[PDB]
């Protein structure tokens, strides 16, 4: 029995390749995620077909009808069967689904558009405005957001650190709203927004849309905090220590290492 | 019921309080892995007793006889019901006992005596005039071991082939073994014990380059144990508020007894 | 018996003279290869009338018919006796003709218009700003096809599934692309022709980076043919008298045309 | 039936494994041959042992008596069944024996001891008395000397050029004999020499020596001729051409050059 396995559109993990429109089956998308599939599917043998969400969302909760949605919500009413995709392990989560051991590190990071080079003997230098979470908060003439139904977001909502708590209040009552629908409409968002827009990412892509043309774009400060992404699976599901003991023989044979560093240095340019 | 909690005696994790002598129960230990069972204890609801393990192993597979030894041995043979240690998550692991998500990123480092010649670790592995090696009985000589990359066999092929032994009993005399070897000997050990070790003084030693690879530190539960779904459960809450960060801040960077 | 020698329109290989209007038989050719036939054929004893290979190519087997084309499918089908040109040795070609001693080394090479930004295979594979191709019905395509390296993979990956057609019907046709690209193109062909298009007027073409592999050219002949000993043991009498350097360096040194 | 293998000891070639005091059969060797014989084993099954030569010998054919010696000696009267050995394709040899396609490129180059940093504004100038074969043979004060018994004597034994008849009218009158029985003690004569004598030798292992400590040894000029290193075969026999086209796939792609980087670089004791 051929099961389904969900994915997200996007970049690096998941590309529509260029020629998509006669290729059929799992030969329309290339990037990290479809390696990784092909990997687990190496490990223990079984027949997959990849699927994309319709709502194209990663899940969340939504208010007042406690209703799952996004890859974690199609996942948790068995029309999917596993979601190999950049899914953020997360306590929420892990109470409707079952997550495999981190097969990437991330953390929250900061997208702001880079400056240009200053000068005052004649060297440039690298100025920026924002070095931290700290001062984008204090601060109020460039604007800040996060994806919506995604992690950060739900990071931030539940926060209880003060710095975090200020962010997320700025980000409720922000006119307009600062949270986009999709991380590319988010970095355009910021690309066009003549460095006003601060862009709350994931700290992988953020890296890879930095290390990609036109590299307009840069990262400050640190990790706002240390997570990792899971391949989810339904609760009380067969594939659960399979897909588990793949991963941990992936990352042990370093087949995560170099499926990284194809995917996010390799074809980095600039 | 009091829940028996094996642990190592490793630092910053766990350590001897300056007047343990007079002390008795838990409040002899102190650490991070000792503020991380206090944390389990809390958000679970169960009563906990810290023991050291009688071997100070964190757990492999002895000369072809299938028997545990350490820490994993301490969980498998029903000696123990939780290990807060850290305890790398692996491949032999992970199939005789549960672990929990990992609490704390780590990597393998090399550590060097204080124009830097050795930089990563392919040119200490085209090298053969300073020495390495690795602890016994942990998740790094298991890694060179039972590792398919030509540079991380060549590595394990001369620690095996190193007269004398290379191999150190504890980290702590791997680090003492670096500090009068005068820059001759290195050592491979975790990010986290090579940032510690050389914040702390005398600060005579340094990590060099990048982590070879990835791993992390899970709480260990014997394999089909009730325990592991609220230890789970309770380390990514930790996570999500932030409280894992901070004991890494306070027993990591609160006191910095160097200068940086 | 007049033997067939087949050979391709090369240089410094195969030359068609000045003036070979007024040139009848052999004498209308000149180079590299021609001298080398010449002095195959005076060590073995045999009179050759050098001919060129209807169509312009080295050799390959076509869209999954098993036809071979070029001086291979020449020498195959009975066509030719003997091939002096520079034909690479390759595993598909040796199990269907026999093929000398190498009597002239060569690698893989890539030239740019005249610090190069690339120079390694990798950078540039890495950046797909520059185009890059091969010569079609070749040696070198075909290695790029059946390649099992990464890199390699990637490069021919990019050829395949490039817009317009990325390679070439001729060397001097990718030669003219790349001059005329204004640096946007870089031809893949042989270390020996980038050299001699190097040291030839108006010398706006330069070799960057290394040899991707190790090859070398063959005196090939029909499988089970009765000169394949005699040229074989031609070949290595002149390679151990110095006339293949002494060929060489009057093809490729002696007239120098270039500014360096 | 097993096949024996003939084999010279040289380096980066057959060397004798540290443990070799208890190690038995194919596990007392390691270098570059080891690999090719094993290669050659896995791409064509067949069952091999390795041997040494006891003359120690790579091969010639003495005058007079018109008996050869050495690996292809050997190789000519039965006693020995493959030489996967750096054994030069040379015009004689191929008379007698079957030679594979050249595995590894090569040249005749001249070992000198390296001299010592000129002083004179406070850079250090690497200056040679000797830097082609010309001049080295236009002068009397550095010996010059061979292998006995191996190529490169018989190429200058049977050499037309006028420089290299007068390198070889030297070293048939030089007393004493400047010929040496094994590449070990030329180089060791060149070491301790005191820069009064030249080696003559392949160029693979001038530069394996060069690139191991304690390096006092330096390669001046180019390689005199363009030959290359051959699995030899008996004349006749069956395994000439399963040989000859295991040699061609294994040169495909990157095996036999990864095996000599990493026989020729991980040795990068200077
Ligand atoms: N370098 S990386 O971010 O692509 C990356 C990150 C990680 C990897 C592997 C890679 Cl390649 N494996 C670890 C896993 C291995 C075992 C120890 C921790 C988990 C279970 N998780 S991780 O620390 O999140
Ligand atoms: N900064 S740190 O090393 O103390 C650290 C490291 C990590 C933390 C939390 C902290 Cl504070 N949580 C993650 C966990 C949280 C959820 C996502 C990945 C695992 C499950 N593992 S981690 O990436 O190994
Ligand atoms: N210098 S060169 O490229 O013209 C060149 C290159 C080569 C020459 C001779 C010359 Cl002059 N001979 C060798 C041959 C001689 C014997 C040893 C290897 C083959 C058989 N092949 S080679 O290494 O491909
Ligand atoms: N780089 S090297 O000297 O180790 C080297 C040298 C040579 C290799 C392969 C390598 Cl790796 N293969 C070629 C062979 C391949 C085919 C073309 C020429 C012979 C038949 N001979 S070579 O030009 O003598
Ligand atoms: N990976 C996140 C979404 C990306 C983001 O919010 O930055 C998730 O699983 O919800
Ligand atoms: N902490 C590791 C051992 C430390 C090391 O090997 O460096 C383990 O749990 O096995
Ligand atoms: N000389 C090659 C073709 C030229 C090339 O591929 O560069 C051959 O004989 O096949
Ligand atoms: N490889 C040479 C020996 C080395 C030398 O004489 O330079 C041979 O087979 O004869």
């Amino acid at each position: 029995k051929t099961v389904v396995v969900t994915t997200i559109l996007e970049s690096p993990y998941v590309m529509m390749k260029k020629n998509h429109e006669m290729l059929e089956g799992n030969e329309r998308y290339e990037g990290y995620c479809v390696d990784l599939a092909a990997e687990i599917a190496k490990h223990c043998g079984f027949k997959y077909k990849l699927t994309i969400v319709g709502d194209g969302k990663y899940g969340a909760r939504d208010a007042d009808t406690k209703i799952w949605n996004g890859m974690v919500g199609e996942l948790v009413y068995g029309k999917a069967d596993i979601a190999i995709a950049p899914l953020t392990i997360t306590l929420v989560r892990e109470e409707v689904i079952d997550f495999s051991k981190p097969f990437m590190s991330l953390g929250i990071s900061i997208m702001i558009k880079k400056p240009q080079k200053s000068k005052p003997l004649t060297v440039e230098r690298m100025v920026s405005p924002i070095e931290s979470a700290e001062d984008l908060s204090k601060q109020t003439e460039i604007a800040y957001g996060t994806l919506d139904s995604g992690s950060t977001k739900e990071f931030f909502r539940r926060s209880k650190i003060a710095v975090f708590d200020k962010m997320w209040t700025y980000m409720r009552s922000a006119e307009p709203s600062v949270f986009v629908r999709t991380t590319a409409e988010g970095v355009a968002r910021v690309r066009k927004s003549k460095g006003k827009y601060a862009y709350l990412l994931e700290s992988t892509m953020n890296e890879y849309i930095e290390q990609r043309k036109p590299c307009d774009t840069m990262k400050v400060g640190g990790n706002l905090d240390s997570k990792g992404y899971g391949i989810a699976t339904p609760k009380g599901s067969s594939l659960g220590t399979p897909v588990n003991l793949a991963v941990l023989k992936l990352s042990e044979q370093g087949v995560l290492d170099k499926l990284k560093n194809k995917w996010w240095y390799d074809k980095g340019e600039c």
